[PDB]
Parts: C-alpha cells; structure tokens; sequence
C-alpha cells in the first residue's frame, strides 16, 4: 500500500482510478484481464511494440 | 506512509503519480534510477546547479 503509485483518468465529469501496480523501481505497471489467455502465463508489454 | 507527500503530474488525460519520498523536515525528493550508478552510493542534488 505504501508504495502504491495510485494514477487516475480525468474526463470533464469523474475521475476514474486505475488498476495499477509499481515495483520498487517506481515502474507503473497497468492491469487488464483477458477471457482468452492460457491461464498458465502472464504477459508485459507496452502495446505499442507489436 | 501517513506522512508521503503525494504529488501528481496532470497531463489533460491521466494523473501520473510521482514516486516522491519526504523527509521529517516536510521537503520532498523525487526518486530515480539509473543503471549507470555505481552502485554503491546515491546522490543528493537539485538537477539544475549541475
């Protein structure tokens, strides 16, 4: 908790929190969840690379 | 965790947090890393006397 780099999303109206995580190094890392993935794996990237 | 002097970075979309540490004393110090350190010790400076 005390290392939570908390990040919101402003849109004229609400302010809508985001569903992150930061490592140590200060690194935001965003979280989403896929109906179709392994289920055995998980994956980091930017989407922008591919 | 009380006494984090939690600051932001609006950007007209998202609200990025800063990985800030303050000390007693009420002064904040951003938090950065660089592979190119020795290592072995950290440097306190302003970025701009330099």
């Amino acid at each position: 908790q005390g290392s939570r780099k908390r990040i919101f999303e402003n849109t004229k109206q609400f302010i809508y929190e985001v569903n992150s995580i930061t490592d140590p190094l200060g690194q935001s890392y965003k979280i989403i969840v896929n109906r179709w993935m392994p289920t055995d794996a998980v994956y980091f990237f930017r989407s922008a690379d591919w």
